[PDB]
């Protein structure tokens, strides 16, 4: 008696063998980006081992092989693909509207391939801007080839596949879920059968992510102690440094986009030869202090166990800023979220060391504000702090300070309000569409 | 200075609202505490009785009937007077006062479920504390927002949201889900405007730190670590996902035809009704010390069904005789909530479907007590359609994050099978009857 009404509710079920056929193609392209981000890496680096008798010999080889794999990176990205380069959410938050296009004939090869490059040289980019872009276009992809023309079903997929590619490029299966509902909020539709279908993406992602790699976090630091009350007014003035601080790091971003979409003009023939430029010093910078350069997802346990002076601190903060404002904003095939969670570490553990050495009867450990300060951040610059605070919970499992955490994030994005800031994968989106019609 | 003064008055209106939450989960967070607290000295002070009146049998089981009758009896001559409204699950009359169709009283509500919602449910019914506290949230909102004339529309709609869910953090000391409740679950119904979603944010913190002043954070359910589920038994999860989407329409298909069918044993009037439910409240009393584990407030058993393990018939008596007896003392109209009898009603199908598959699959190995956390955000997500707030409410209490997949799982499971299957979320369904009533009695 089931078989003949499964007919009658048939095309649901078309929607959901769609997102369990999009949790297998994105988590394999997830896992694959991820194993080629670790190959070229740790073998660029021991491909230096045995040169170590010309030690500027060394640094320029260092400096030549990160500049032709962020040269190769852009070449990729600026031609076949002027939607390619950038955080890739913003280019689909205007793609589950009908403003931007999802165009999967020039992106799944360009954005893999130009990510690869961009970030086995050794950029400042982490990991997640290319995994859920390519995971949107598989969404769309897999829906021309079964062919299906309902108007609900792109944006169906397309959210199935952000959701999917997020809960691949960081392991948070529940981060994935609330990314589409905190941060596409507005671009979303929520019709009883697009939460199946992101939940259905979300397990199958999470299960071929998990099936390869064998880690309970991908930041591995250790059972810090729980925040006590008493001392949650300092998270609330970590809090307000940060929603100071917010606005101050999303005007950045837009004032070093258009300093440097001048220095190189519109040829791919000068913006080419800049990236590489940028990548190669970033990838030299990156030797000579494995610190300053390098992706988001390093530094992370170093500064949360309180393995830095206060001055080397302030010094990784600033260099740090000052190369991801040069690594990103050039139009990488990169993602600025870990760089974010590497900036709000590194400010949490310099407010933790002083926090620690004003008042010694609170009994402190500065790890715990190092850990609130990555949810802190991403709720003062990208305005979601409740996909933010889980999202740096769901790689650390440090579970037990999970009030301080809305505390400071509550601190953040109200003082992102009071002063005058927008979310920065909103105001890419609205920048690049007044650019596209003013183009037009 | 001057340009402070001139920016601080421009943006007073969204400034008062943030104050009036936080106003809001302080008082949610005292009323909540002093909730517990009540309910924790009536058990105390009835249980402390009958065993300094446990010298005959007979007379230990007549006293022990009596008390939490009178107890009963009270809660709901209480209720059926002054409060017609306050004797349900609590949130529903809320949820349709996020809207413009209930009326948002705090006049004879807060009296009403601060007394009668104390007194049958610190007798021991069934029902759980989960309801009256998000309806006291979302009815003090009001009384925040009434006693200093705002009298703004969007200033209602945050203040009737923010209540409801520092009034769930309040409850289940859980400062996710009280977001996340009202995100998810008041999807049609809560309106963003960038101001009240920090409004919520504030009325959470607020709440959970006048919670954990006053109750000691170590968890809610005493099950520490459990075994991680590895990427083998998925699948397993996916089962038991099956099993509690058939069981979501099966289930509040009979509360829909047990509050139409204890509609005939007093009709409307108020003697009956009371006399009817004084029954209720001391046969739960009685089954409350007869046999202590199938009745009672649903969290003495957690622990001990998780971690340890009752015998196969005895977990499939107390989940029949616990069926038997929720309907029986929730649908007759009392206050409280089906959120920790239906915790309670998922955990020992978890243990028992644990336990079929560490016999039957031995070569998993399988830790058979860790189902019963699937089992409960399982039923959950199955009958009321809230599944990303049941999922993160059983993980801020049980603390088992290490099983976050098994849990997303097995609430995709029944989800997806009390969808395909007809059915609706109870707590709509209980609203949109008493609407249908509202609209009926007129005409």
């Amino acid at each position: 008696l089931i078989r003949q009404l499964l007919e009658r509710d048939k095309t649901p079920l078309a929607i959901l063998f769609m997102a369990a056929v999009v949790g297998t193609l994105v988590g394999l392209a997830a896992v694959a980006f991820d194993k080629g981000v670790a190959w070229l890496q740790n073998q660029r680096m021991g491909a230096l081992v045995h040169t170590a008798d010309n030690y500027p010999l060394l640094l320029t080889v260092a400096f030549l092989c990160s500049a032709v794999l962020a040269m190769f990176g852009y070449f990729l990205v600026r031609k076949y693909a002027p939607e390619a380069g950038g955080s890739g959410i913003p280019e689909i938050e205007g793609a589950l509207e009908d403003q931007r296009p999802v165009r999967w004939w020039r992106v799944l090869p360009v954005k893999f391939f130009g990510g690869l490059g961009t970030l086995g040289g050794g950029m400042v980019l982490g990991r997640e801007g290319p995994t859920v872009q390519i995971g949107g276009n598989i969404g769309r992809m897999v829906l021309d080839i079964f062919r299906l023309k309902g108007d609900e079903a792109r944006h169906t997929l397309l959210a199935t596949g952000a959701a999917a590619g997020l809960a691949a490029a960081f392991n948070a299966p529940l981060a994935g879920i609330l990314f589409i509902i905190e941060e596409m909020r507005p671009q979303f539709r929520y019709t009883l059968i697009s939460i199946k279908a992101v939940f259905i993406g979300v397990i199958m992602s999470t299960i071929m992510y998990r099936i390869f790699n064998h880690e309970v976090a991908l930041i591995d630091v250790g059972k810090l102690s729980d925040a006590p009350l008493n001392t949650l007014w300092l998270y609330l003035i970590l809090g307000i440094i940060f929603g100071i601080f917010g606005p101050i790091f999303n005007k950045w971003v837009l004032g070093m986009q258009d300093l440097l979409h001048r220095v190189h003009g519109g040829n791919i023939t000068k913006w080419v030869l800049m990236g590489g430029a940028i990548g190669g010093l970033c990838g030299l910078l990156g030797f000579v202090a494995p610190a300053t350069s390098g992706g988001g997802f390093n530094l992370i346990p170093i500064a949360t166990a309180g393995n830095f002076s206060m001055g080397m601190l302030v010094f990784i903060f600033v260099a740090r800023v000052i190369t991801t404002l040069l690594c990103f904003s050039s139009g990488a095939p990169g993602g600025i979220f870990a760089p974010m969670l590497a900036l709000g570490t590194v400010l949490g553990t310099a407010f933790g060391m002083v926090a620690v050495e004003l008042f010694p009867q609170y009994h402190l450990e500065a790890g715990t504000f190092a850990i609130a300060g990555m949810g802190a951040l991403l709720a003062a610059s990208i305005r979601a702090p409740l996909t933010g605070i889980i999202l740096v919970l769901e790689m650390t499992d440090n579970y037990q300070l999970i009030l301080p955490m809305i505390i400071t994030g509550l601190g953040a994005t109200l003082l992102a309000q009071f002063t005058g800031g927008k979310p920065l994968y909103s105001a890419i989106l609205a920048r690049t569409l007044a650019k596209q019609e003013a183009e037009q």
